[PDB]
Parts: C-alpha cells; structure tokens; sequence
C-alpha cells in the first residue's frame, strides 16, 4: 500500500499519523518539522534527495500548510512523486470517503482553488478559473439491506473497529453476514479537529453523507479524562445535529478500554447518561476494545439486534 515519509511536530504527530492512515498511506518514516525551514524546499535538501531516490517511499507528506514556492520546488525535485501538505492531505481523506456527487465537486473545487496561488507563482490560470466557476455554478444549482455508518473523531479507533467487523476501495462500504442477516457497514469520514477554513465546506458536505445510513455507530476514545470525554461527546452530537442527523438509532461504542487503567464503569455510566441527554434514539452504549478484541461478541450481537430493529 502507499508509503509516506511524514514531517510533523511532536504535538501533532499522533493525530497526523491517524490522518495519513485515513488517506490510505502507511507512514514509513517520521521527522520533526525543520527548525529553520529551507526557503526553497521547506525540508532540508539532502532529505529531499533521499526521498526523491527512495523507491520504497511513494509520497512526501508535510503536516503544515506549504507556501506556493515550496510546492513548486518540492514537486520539481520529486519528479513524479507526490507531495501533500496538510490541506491536500485532508482533501485526500475526503476524496477517499466521499461517495456523493456534491462532495466530489466540493473536493475538486477546493483542490483547484488551492492550486491557483501555485500557478500564479509559476493561460493555465484562466483554464483553472473557468473550471472553478463551472463547479461553483453547478454547486449553487444543486443547493436549490440496512446500512450502519461508523462515525467519531480521528484516532478514536474507527478503522480498527471497521476492520475488526469486516475481517479486512473508496468510499469503504462492505457487507457482512451476522447470523441470518446481511448488514452494510459504511466508513464515514471522521470528525476532524482544526479543519483549515479553505476545506470546511468539502468536509461538511462529505460528512453529511452520514445521513444516508439507517443507523450509526459512534466511536469514543475511553482513555480520555472525564472532562475531555464530556467535551468529545458534546461536540460529536453537536456536529451530527448540525449536519441534519435526526431520528437515526445510534450505538455508542466506548473504545480502547484496554488502555483506560482506571474506572471503566464510571466512564460508561457518564457516557450513557450524557449521550441520552444529548440525543434520541440512543440504541445502546457498550465498552469494547477493537484492538484487543474485547467484547466483540457483544458488539456483534448489538449490531444484529439493531439490524433486526431496523428491518
């Protein structure tokens, strides 16, 4: 699968890793951001030469926003190989999770707009503007078996939960048998922290596809402190309300419970009380560990029972 070299601060590293893997890349090396960025290449020239020539690295990913002159100079050196900055990386995540025409158009619109400052730093300008104006036109004119979508913040364990259920394309939709029922599991885009303003519409439109699913599984990191757990739940439900999720059963899975080292039953009871205060109908609230495979038979049985309720 595609291999990336990732440059990222330690502060963002864990989050960036989980973003790069949501864009279908394996992170094969990781470096801090440069202390004093190179004026032409951002990263150091010798590192750039190594990545240019390394057949096991398909892609350079820089978790920052690059200036145009950096794109121009990096893309030349890489001769073919792709560079993504933080904007282009999140637009890649969206492209891999979007199945609707409107989201595909917003993603392509955002990519085109991002390329304009690069071209201007390099006829081609007018060509891009005509495509951007056509998409904006059409967007404005759009304006006027059970499927279970998995939602939740980045790094809550959504891919691990999907993979666990499926035993494992884009968008990711995969049917599984449970007892005598066939259920469509759907990899919805995560709630992303810190979305750059340029891509907020592409994000929301892609995420709004979650309303196509008959029910949702909301995945919550149990290792979070009580106050952070509360905040994560309050934002998760605030986002779902605002994108127009209404009346869908939601199964909340409190995940990574192997890593708590703490009071699981108090977390679970907090989550369950707050979730039902914030939303109806909550199908249920269960603790699991998708990595350690704890309570996976419960998670299976609850998905079957939801699938039966829906049918």
């Amino acid at each position: 699968m595609k291999t990336a070299a990732l440059f990222v601060s330690k502060e963002f590293e864990e989050e960036a890793i989980a973003l790069v893997e949501g864009a279908n890349y394996k992170v094969t090396s990781i470096y801090k951001l440069p202390k004093s960025p190179n004026v032409k290449f951002y990263i150091q020239y010798d590192k750039l030469q190594q990545i240019k020539n390394d057949e096991e690295i398909s892609t350079l990913i820089i978790f920052e926003q690059l200036k145009p002159r950096h794109f121009i100079n990096i893309r030349r050196e890489l001769k073919g190989k792709e560079v993504l900055d933080k904007i282009l990386l999140l637009l890649e995540i969206f492209a891999l999770h979007a199945g609707s025409k409107e989201a595909k158009m917003q993603i392509e619109l955002a990519r085109l707009k991002y390329e304009l400052p690069i071209i201007k730093e390099t006829s081609t300008i007018k060509f891009y503007k005509r495509r951007i104006n056509k998409l904006m036109k059409e967007l404005e004119s759009i304006k006027i078996i059970p499927s279970i979508g998995i939602v939740g913040y980045t790094n809550s364990g959504k891919t691990s939960l999907f993979n666990s259920l499926t035993g494992l394309m884009s968008p990711k939709r995969y049917a599984i048998p449970i007892n005598n029922r066939k259920i469509m599991l759907v990899d919805t885009v995560g709630f992303i922290r810190g979305i750059p303003p340029q891509i907020v519409d592409a994000f929301f439109v892609t995420l709004s596809e979650a309303k196509y699913s008959d029910a949702l599984i909301l995945v919550i990191d149990s290792t979070f402190s009580e106050n952070l757990l509360i905040e994560t739940l309050q934002s998760s439900f605030e986002i779902l309300r605002e994108i127009g999720v209404s009346g869908k059963p939601i199964l909340v899975t409190l995940n990574k419970i192997d890593k708590i080292n703490g009071d699981l039953y108090k977390k679970l009871d907090l989550v369950e009380k707050l979730s039902k205060e914030l939303y109806s109908p909550i199908f249920d609230v269960i603790p699991i560990s998708a990595l350690k495979r704890t309570n996976l038979e419960l998670l299976r049985d609850k998905i079957y029972q939801l699938a039966t309720q829906l049918s």
